[PDB]
């Protein structure tokens, strides 16, 4: 979970009257002292509702260490250790067997480079990246009882690096290259394409990963390691890196041993499952939402991407609104989405899905892998509350849920036992997330670089709203919608309505949600 770290950050910022609080910054180095520690403790007790003391701040003076302290799980330890498929990976493999996802669970990473890179040096750099991170060369075979991992040696890991000439626009080409299917049993879950053309000034570097090997949080380590490996091979040298604290299989083995078995009543898995069974009781099968077409018998996973650019003034107003009411920016976006669905006639019981990153352990905080568990955040909007009252409801719902974020979502589905159907995702069909793209990626590969948005031809749910920060000040709302249900114009209107909800909430949080 990251919400604790963000809350401690804004409490640091407010108490210090300071606007450069990072996760690893020391409280006393930023200008804090003993008297100011009282305000940090008091504010963290009122916001997180956990017993915090002055001693906790002195022993854990950074927002990352303090957040971890405030939340018995063994640390990740290293282990030719055999690969261990995490429950995320098994569930991601499973969704490709249940549905034809059309590449919806491929994650893209597109970087425009002012110079056309050297394909041979790039291929060598990718081989080094694949050799460093075992999860990028871990195959998944379908056996009798399900998935079985196969780790390829670096010499046997045949990388997929190629140059593609773009006659067409270039943004449409990225969509289609992203959705190209992976054969998880034979091909490594990483494809690399270099797009050049007469309309492409320089080149566009596209990293297509299957989610089984990487989440959106892996963008920073992927780019950093690929940059250092490219600049080393360009200089005729193997990259010289500090060894990895752990591979993904180390994290997976540690997590599953600590999770325990669902039959053990005292295991963390069972105790968290019992919470979700009660928290998700009498859940709506599906929210009644106005769609352009009725739900088809099978979710085709066809989709589009509607974007809403946010003005910098609104982004800061959202930041100010979050710090004002003691909630994270995600909680404001999640409350705004709930208001939007409520005003569309969905009712007072709004279950929204949301990803929660399991990157608290410092050995996996900056590593490549999939750490996003899916949680059902069930917010109630009865009693015609104000947006401020809703922000308090959302925080109470989120913090209670974030304390049980380790139960695998597939196990949660199995315990809640909703009416199953391949026409819809279970327990929720609208997901909301807050994402931050990597910062300081403007001067990579010895050139000028910038992340490029990839329009998607796929969708995982009915609706997926993401508050995406680009890493260099800007922010925008992305709505990944199912084309089976919504036309592109309807999605564009939906995301513009979400921005209006936020603008109205920042202006006056005392207005009723109705
Ligand atoms: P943070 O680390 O920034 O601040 C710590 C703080 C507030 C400086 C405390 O450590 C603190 O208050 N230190 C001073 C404590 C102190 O000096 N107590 C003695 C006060 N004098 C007496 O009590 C009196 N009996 C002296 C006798 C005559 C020896």
């Amino acid at each position: 979970v990251t919400a604790y770290e963000e809350i401690v950050c804004q409490v640091f910022a407010a108490v210090l009257d300071r606007s450069d609080v990072t996760a690893d910054a020391d409280f006393f180095a930023l200008g804090g002292h003993s008297l100011l520690s009282l305000r940090v403790v008091a504010r963290l007790r009122a916001l997180l509702g956990v017993d915090v003391g002055v001693r906790d701040l002195f022993e854990a003076p950074t927002p990352a260490a303090l957040a971890a302290r405030l939340t018995r799980r063994p640390a990740v330890t290293r282990r030719d250790a055999p690969p261990v498929l995490s429950h995320f990976q098994r569930r991601l493999w499973l969704i490709e067997q249940v549905y034809q996802t059309r590449g919806a669970y491929n994650v893209p990473l597109a970087v425009h480079v002012s110079d056309r890179l050297d394909l041979d040096v790039l291929r060598a750099a990718v081989r080094d990246l694949v050799a460093r991170h075992e999860v990028l060369r871990t195959l998944v075979r379908s056996s009798d009882d399900g998935p079985d991992p196969v780790l390829l040696a670096p010499e046997d890991a045949a990388v997929d690096v190629a140059e593609v000439q773009a006659a067409g626009p270039v943004a449409d080409l990225l969509a289609e290259l992203t959705a190209q299917p992976f054969d998880l049993a034979t091909q490594i879950p990483l494809r690399v394409r270099m797009i050049t053309g007469e309309q492409v000034d320089g080149c566009v570097l596209l990293l297509v990963c299957h989610h089984i090997a990487a989440d959106e949080w892996s963008f920073a380590p992927l780019l950093r390691d690929l940059d250092t490996a490219y600049r080393a091979r360009a200089a005729g040298r193997a990259p010289d890196w500090e060894p990895l604290p752990a591979q993904y299989s180390d994290y997976a083995a540690t997590l599953h041993d600590w999770l325990g078995e669902a039959t053990d009543p005292a295991s963390p898995l069972r105790r968290q499952l019992d919470y979700w069974q009660h928290a998700l009781q009498d859940l709506p099968d599906e929210l009644d939402l106005p769609t352009d077409r009725p739900r088809p018998a099978t979710a085709s996973h066809r989709g589009g991407l509607a974007r809403a650019e946010l003005p910098p003034e609104l982004v800061e107003a959202v930041r100010r609104l979050a710090a004002q009411h003691g909630v994270t920016v995600f909680m404001v976006v999640q409350a705004a989405v709930a208001v939007l669905l409520h005003r569309l006639g969905a009712g007072d019981d709004i279950p929204l899905g949301s990803p929660v990153a399991d990157r608290a352990d410092e050995a996996v905080h900056d590593t490549v892998g999939f750490f996003l568990n899916t949680l059902v955040l069930r917010v109630n909007l009865s009693g015609n509350p104000t947006f401020a009252d809703l922000l308090d409801r959302v925080r109470a719902v989120d913090l209670e849920a974030f304390a049980r974020a380790d139960a695998p979502f597939d196990a949660v589905v199995d315990t809640v036992k909703p009416p199953r159907a391949v026409s819809r995702h279970p327990l929720f069909q609208t997901m909301v997330s807050y994402q931050r793209r990597p910062s300081d990626v403007d001067r990579l590969f010895g050139a000028a670089t910038r992340l490029v948005e990839v329009p998607l031809d796929t969708a995982k749910f009915d609706l997926e709203f993401a508050f995406i920060e680009d890493g260099h000040g800007g922010a925008h709302i992305a709505l990944n919608y199912a084309a089976d249900l919504f036309d592109h114009d309807s999605a564009e209107q939906l995301v513009a309505r979400l921005r209006t909800v936020l603008e109205h909430a920042c202006a006056d949080p005392c207005r009723p949600v109705a």
